C-alpha cells in the first residue's frame, strides 16, 4: 500500500527507495547515457513545490526524450481537472508529511493499478534532463512521466509510444476503432466530425508478425508505428472533387512520397489561393497530405478517442 511505505519511512526518519524501479541505468534504457545523476527534488531546488498555480500545460515542457505523442495526452488531461484527478491523487506534497514517494493511477483493463515511485530523478547541472515544467520548482509532470516509463518498464519504452494509448491509461475510456477497408459508407464525414469535435485520431499498419515491427514501405510509410490523423478536406482537382486527409508522423519525420507529397505535381497542379487554403507547404516536419482513397488502401486502422 502507499499509505503504509510513506507511514513506514516516516516513522523510520528515511527517504523510501523502489527496489522494484531504482535510480539506475536499467530503469532509463535496454540499450544509452549522456552525463546524468539521479537526484530528489529538495536537493535540486531549495522549495520543490508538487503543484503550483495549478497542473496545467505550461507545466509542460519535453526533455531528452523528445516531443513525444504522448505528451500530447497529458496536455488534454490538464483539460480534464476531473480526470486529472482520478490520475494524481491529492493527498501529496513535499510538505510535513513528505517521505520522498509519490504514486500515480493508470487504468488498466478493468482497474486502477496505483503505481508507487521514489522521487529520484535524472539530473544535469541540478537540472532535470526528461519531463519538466517552466517553473523548475515543479515536479509534478516530471514525476508522472516516471511513473508511466515505470508501467511501461523503462523510459526509453516511452518514445513511439501512441497519445491513445496513453488517453486510455489516464480515463478509463477506450477509442474506436475502424478497419479502413471495410469502413462505413460515411468514413470521411464521421472522421471529419471526430476532428472539429476535438477528439484524438490516431492511425496504423498492421504488422503480420513481429518481422514487420517498423518495417519501411516503398511508399515512405512505416508499418507498426504509431500516425496521428491531422486534418481532412476536399480539393478541386483537374474538374473532380478529390477527398484529401492530412497525416502526422510523431516519432521521426519519414513522410509519404506519394500523390500529395511535400513536392508532388499535384500540388502544383492545384489553384494559387487552394495550396494556402489547405496551408500546404513542402518540409520535413513529418507531416503530409494522402489522397482519402490512397489512405484506405496503404492504412489498416482508424483510432478515435473521443474527449467526453
Ligand atoms: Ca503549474
Ligand atoms: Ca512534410
Amino acid at each position: 500500500s502507499f499509505e503504509q511505505m510513506r507511514q513506514e519511512c516516516l516513522q523510520r526518519g528515511t527517504l523510501f527507495e523502489d527496489a522494484d524501479f531504482p535510480a539506475s541505468n536499467s530503469s532509463l534504457f535496454y540499450s544509452p547515457q549522456i552525463p546524468f545523476v539521479w537526484k530528489r527534488p529538495g536537493e535540486i531546488v531549495k522549495n520543490p513545490e508538487f503543484i503550483l498555480g495549478g497542473a496545467t500545460r505550461t507545466d509542460i515542457c519535453q526533455g531528452e526524450l523528445g516531443d513525444c505523442w504522448l505528451l500530447a495526452a497529458i496536455a488534454s488531461l490538464t483539460l480534464n481537472q476531473k480526470a486529472l484527478a482520478r490520475v494524481i491523487p491529492q493527498d501529496q506534497s513535499f510538505g510535513p508529511g513528505y517521505a520522498g514517494i509519490f504514486h500515480f493511477q493508470f487504468w488498466q483493463h478493468s482497474e486502477w493499478l496505483d503505481v508507487v515511485i521514489d522521487d529520484r530523478l535524472p539530473t544535469f547541472r541540478d537540472r532535470l534532463v526528461f519531463l519538466h515544467s517552466a517553473d523548475h520548482n515543479e515536479f509534478w509532470s516530471a514525476l508522472l512521466e516516471k511513473a508511466y516509463a515505470k508501467l511501461n518498464g523503462s523510459y526509453e519504452a516511452l518514445k513511439g509510444g501512441s497519445a491513445i494509448e496513453a488517453m486510455e491509461d489516464f480515463t478509463g475510456g477506450v477509442a474506436e476503432t475502424f478497419q479502413t477497408k471495410e469502413a462505413p459508407e460515411n468514413f470521411y464525414e464521421i472522421l471529419e466530425k471526430a476532428l472539429k469535435r476535438g477528439s484524438l485520431l490516431g492511425c496504423f499498419i498492421d504488422t503480420r508478425s513481429a518481422a514487420e515491427s517498423e518495417a519501411r514501405t516503398p511508399f515512405g510509410l512505416i508499418k507498426g508505428h504509431a500516425y496521428s490523423v491531422t486534418g481532412i478536406d476536399q480539393v478541386s482537382f483537374r474538374g473532380q472533387r478529390i477527398e484529401l486527409i492530412r497525416i502526422r508522423n510523431p516519432w521521426g519525420q519519414v513522410e509519404w512520397n506519394g500523390s500529395w507529397s511535400d513536392s508532388s505535381p499535384e500540388w502544383r497542379s492545384v489553384g494559387p489561393a487552394e495550396q494556402k487554403r489547405l496551408c500546404h507547404t513542402a518540409l520535413d516536419d513529418g507531416e503530409f497530405w494522402m489522397a482519402f482513397k490512397d489512405f484506405k488502401a496503404h492504412f489498416d486502422k482508424v483510432e478515435i478517442c473521443n474527449l467526453t
